[PDB]
């Protein structure tokens, strides 16, 4: 699925992303346009060897297992393919584990070349919230 700007500010809303952990909702709208242009469905592999999944783009190293990264942890208990479903309450649930791991939203690098320090209200300026 390839969700539109305000359709996945209000799904995020509705699983408690807004402000979670300090992170305004427009923080995580700017973090999913560019690292997966809003679709659900994205992968994109790492020189090492690892993939990035979803919406949010979790990476199988740590956070899910994907049976081809070998030396890899699977912290949020799934399979990553798990993380490429048009539902989101999935890469949602891990997403909130890796902001808490104490890096906060820089563990997202497009979220901290791209959104960070800029004005992301704008992301759901306009939406019906
Ligand atoms: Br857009
Ligand atoms: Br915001
Ligand atoms: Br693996
Ligand atoms: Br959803
Ligand atoms: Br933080
Ligand atoms: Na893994």
């Amino acid at each position: 699925k390839v969700f539109g700007r305000c359709e996945l500010a209000a799904a995020m809303k509705r699983h408690g992303l807004d402000n979670y952990r300090g992170y305004s909702l427009g923080n995580w709208v700017c973090a999913a346009k560019f690292e997966s242009n809003f679709n659900t469905q994205a992968t994109n592999r790492n020189t090492d060897g690892s993939t990035d999944y979803g919406i949010l783009q979790i990476n199988s190293r740590w956070w899910c297992n994907d049976g081809r990264t070998p030396g890899s942890r699977n912290l949020c208990n799934i399979p990553c393919s798990a993380l490429l479903s048009s539902d989101i309450t999935a890469s949602v649930n891990c997403a909130k584990k890796i902001v808490s791991d104490g890096n906060g939203m820089n563990a997202w690098v497009a979220w901290r070349n791209r959104c960070k320090g800029t004005d992301v209200q704008a992301w759901i300026r306009g939406c019906r919230l």
